[PDB]
């Protein structure tokens, strides 16, 4: 079996993506923020408690001939944003572009944080990191891939992020259309529970490229690219009037500037984000300063290849019985 759906920037800076997911029967439609970077599906509901609501679609067990309460689990999430969400969990059939699992957890939110409330545009996550950071206790669950993976034509997924655009999520096949040149594969440790890789360096601009080794995770679900703080601080040196701002919380630049490109390693091989895609625009409304997409992993303790390196790349996560990641430009 194979399945495609799209995702959806969910607004102009490409803050998140959203993707379809029919949960139960009849479907129940969910736009869900697919995250290689965590492992629980998690879902606004007819539980969330009613003043954490506001906009996003529910699902509804009780409407749902196929979900079934898992009797005793719970679960309990924080995430690196300092967000966070928990509840109780059912089994229901999940659908994502064509491909179905039966029995997939379902994690129902009895209470989610203010992050979460006030993003209408997301009705929960869709985990696509490594089971064993599953949340849900006392007998961890599994996630859509790993359910999946046995059905699927080759155990792979892919990520193809649009700059501005939407983009698509593939199930158990890779479109040889969807990129160019080659594909680079390379190592992963799941020692984490991570999709963890190794870059192999970096370049600004048209400037020399950088040979050092960059361990860090490809993670759909954060918005930015977070890299050593010497790393960051060599990308904004080129871009006049650019400093790092306690107030702000990171890297901030004059919406003047045209933002030189960045460019990452996979093996021998180089993957060139271009200078828009770093503008995450201002910092308030009417403000002439601008957020800058690349900020230090300083007191995160990873690096973090977000969204804005994701997106400059089609991404193999190959769930093969050594996980590999594989790269290429499109
Ligand atoms: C409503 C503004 C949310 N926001 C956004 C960004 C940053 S980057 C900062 C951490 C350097 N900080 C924020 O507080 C990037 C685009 C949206």
């Amino acid at each position: 079996s194979t399945g495609s759906a799209t995702t959806t920037p969910i607004d102009s800076l490409d803050d998140a993506y959203i993707t379809p997911v029919q949960i139960g029967t009849p479907a129940q439609t969910l736009n869900l923020d697919f995250d290689t970077g965590s492992s629980d599906l998690w879902v606004f509901s007819s539980e969330t408690t009613a003043s954490e609501v506001d906009g996003q679609t529910i699902y509804t067990p009780s409407k749902s001939t196929t979900a079934k309460l898992l009797s005793g689990a719970t679960w309990s999430i924080s995430y690196g944003d300092g967000s966070s969400s928990s509840g109780d969990v059912y089994t229901d059939t999940v659908s994502v572009g064509g491909l179905t699992v039966t029995g997939q957890a379902v994690e129902s939110a009895k209470k989610v944080s203010s992050s979460f409330t006030e993003d209408s545009t997301i009705d929960g996550l869709l985990g696509l990191a490594f089971s064993t950071l599953n949340t849900v206790s006392p007998t961890q669950q599994k996630t859509f891939f790993d359910n999946a993976k046995a059905s699927l034509d080759s155990p792979v997924f892919t990520a193809d992020l649009g700059y501005h655009a939407p983009g698509t999520y593939n199930f158990g096949f890779i479109d040889t259309t969807a990129y160019t040149g080659s594909i680079t594969y390379t190592a992963v440790s799941t020692k984490q529970g991570f999709w963890e890789w190794t870059s192999t360096g970096y370049a600004v601009g048209s400037g020399t490229f950088k040979s050092t080794s960059i361990d860090g995770i490809a993670d759909t679900g954060t918005t930015l690219l977070y890299l050593p703080a010497t790393v960051v601080s060599a990308y904004w040196a080129q871009v006049s009037g650019a400093k790092s701002s306690s107030s702000v919380g990171g890297y901030v630049f004059p919406c003047s500037a045209t933002l030189p490109s960045f460019t990452f390693g996979v093996g021998s091989a180089r993957i060139v984000i271009p200078g828009d895609y770093i503008d995450f625009g201002p910092i308030s409304t009417g403000s002439s300063s601008c957020f800058g997409g690349i900020q230090s992993s300083a007191g995160i303790g990873i690096n973090i290849f977000g969204d804005v390196a994701l997106k400059a790349a089609f991404v193999v996560f190959n769930g093969a019985t050594t996980p590999t990641l594989g790269f290429a430009s499109k």
